[PDB]
């Protein structure tokens, strides 16, 4: 059983996860015999040649990656030739046959998160290379949810009267004395982006950042860790699970030279999706074996250019098998719908704290936003006083008021002044 | 792809044609790789792509100039994904720069099964801000609709 | 030189403790009204301390920091740049050459 090997030249950790997936899921019943191709993914021509090459070799299924420029070629060709395509790459909008998309939809999780933080007005940064789909989603929801959204393309922030035009924009959004920004680019590029944001904005304080990716813990957060800024994100890989922890240990045990970038405490979510893809294909072929359906091709597939193009009938069955597969994996529960989209997926909501990244809850299709919660100032100067007029008096309604805000008088204002000059936080007690 | 390959095999010097936003990347890439000149009435490709000759002029500058002429600080922008997102990016970036409040709703995906539901949801989405000014950027049939 | 110097050892601190000890230290500096500070640290520790300063909000005007290492441009000064506090240091590598 031969399968397609389409890979970007810069894909290494995903390649390593692919090989590890092959070794781990290897069985005596059947051989997967993967044929690896290294090509430029953005080029439509190269993708066409690679796909037609895999078709010439007569592979049963194909695994690869696609950029927003090369997507429609893959969808159209796999659609016409009835060949199954499995990918970690971003999920296509709308319904498509013969394509299996490993990564869960990030739209719903993002919307639910924004709604959970109760943001009325915010800025959304985007890169035109990755695509506007999520932006289109949040804009579509912006009208109904009463959101005021400043959409900034990270592509050119460079001049526009230099800092002067964009600074007004960037610091306009300050509301709670907190500025709110959603990133959604890619990890490294995101670090560069937030740096550039601090540069052009000239304001370093009061940021609440939302990184939109399944890769929240997959990169170094130390540079963005303390600006005094809140950082929230999404994690598709839960390390609390036994499978993931074991895999992490063995992954960390591996040598560096044999598998490129093979050993790290964490793992790229796309790589994990490639591993999961290997497992899913294995299970699909095994299920094709158990159901006694013959998927083996009698003759050569031929040329993809040939007209009219000849699809294989059993290919439909292969697709069916791939869609019927439900297994446990690094991305959580893996199940597929009739369109190929992920279902039942669980996306972890993360907040970055002093002690490092933690999980505040999870998001699901049916469950929407679910907070885990379950859980103290460092120093507080205690100020004692007695209630007397007009030194310390109770406000008219102190019942709906909490803390020190319910005490007013000469001594209160005086305390505020003293604590302002000496620079300590205080608590008024009677 | 098959048509282009056919024309290449026939050995034609130049190719005239139209393209959807789905087939544009393939056309530009193939014309760039095989050095075959393409002449098109279709929307100008977004990029520097070589070997492609687009007869249609770009409307972005004219549009933004007209908006700036009518002095609109708030408007509704209706668009379909069929011709590309370039103009959308332009009006959004400029919306940020000039402090415009813009409601951009994608009408591109719509069901003929239920037209009424979708249209009702759209107009009810517009009626919240009471938009009296709308920009229709669409294929002609959708414009008529 | 008749200098009054308050010397603090920032060397030994638990990474778990982190911000808390720094908060205590800088608050104790604020009560003493010490507006002038010399870091004397490698780029890592300098970055940590600067982060702390920006969080507690002591990077505003009226504070004068001197970073003593030859690595003045090696650490991240981008975040403390717009605070308004004067930050001086030493650079052994000139990009003008
Ligand atoms: C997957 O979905 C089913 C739906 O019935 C649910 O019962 C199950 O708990 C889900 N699995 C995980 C790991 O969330």
């Amino acid at each position: 059983i031969q399968i397609g090997g389409l890979f970007p030249r810069g894909a290494d950790q995903e390649y390593s996860a692919f090989r590890v997936g092959m070794v781990q899921f290897s069985t005596s019943e059947f051989r997967l015999t993967p044929h690896i191709d290294n090509l430029e993914v953005a080029n439509s021509f190269a993708v066409t040649n690679a796909f037609c090459s895999q078709f010439s070799r007569g592979v049963y299924a194909i695994f690869g990656f696609y950029d927003k420029k090369s997507v429609n070629t893959i969808t159209s060709f796999c659609g016409t030739l009835h060949v199954s395509f499995i990918t970690p790459s971003f999920p296509t909008d709308g319904t498509h046959p013969f394509v299996i998309q490993m990564r869960p939809d990030l739209k719903g999780a993002l919307l639910s998160l924004i709604e959970y933080y109760q943001w009325d007005k915010f800025a959304y940064l985007y890169d035109s290379d990755r695509g506007l789909s999520t932006l289109q989603a949040v804009l579509d929801s912006a009208a109904e949810k009463k959101w005021q959204v400043t959409a900034i393309n990270v592509g050119n922030i460079n001049n526009d009267k230099k800092d002067e035009t964009y600074r007004s924009l960037f610091q306009d959004l300050e509301l709670k004395k907190e500025r709110r920004v959603i990133l959604d680019c890619e990890r490294d590029k995101v670090n560069d982006i937030v740096d550039q944001v601090i540069t052009i904005g000239k304001h370093v304080k009061g940021y609440h950042y939302i990184i939109a990716n399944l890769g929240f813990t997959d990169g170094d957060l130390l540079k963005i860790q303390f600006g005094g800024a809140e950082v929230s994100g999404f994690q598709i890989v839960d390390y609390d699970d036994s499978l993931v922890s074991k895999f992490i240990e063995r992954w960390s045990t591996l040598e560096e030279k044999e598998y490129p970038g093979a050993h790290t405490a964490t793992i790229k979510y796309t790589s994990a999706l490639t591993y999961d893809a290997v497992q899913v294909m294995t299970e699909a072929f095994r299920n094709l074996r158990k159901q006694r359906i013959e998927i083996s091709r009698r003759g050569n597939a031929g040329d993809c250019l040939a007209n009219p193009a000849v699809p294989w009938g059993q290919g439909v069955e292969i697709e069916r098998a791939l869609k019927q597969v439900q297994v446990e994996g690094l991305s959580g529960n893996i199940k597929f719908d009739q369109n190929g989209k992920r279902i039942n997926y669980t996306i972890n909501i993360m907040e970055l704290k002093t002690n490092g990244p933690r999980k505040i809850g999870y998001w699901s299709e049916v469950d929407k936003m679910v907070v885990t919660l379950t859980e103290l100032e460092q120093k507080t100067v205690v100020v004692t006083t007695i209630l007397e007029s007009p030194y310390v008096m109770m406000k008219k309604n102190h019942e709906m008021l909490e803390g020190n805000e319910r005490y007013e008088g000469y001594c209160v204002d005086l305390a505020a002044e003293i604590a302002k000059h000496c620079g300590f936080k205080y608590k008024l007690t009677i």
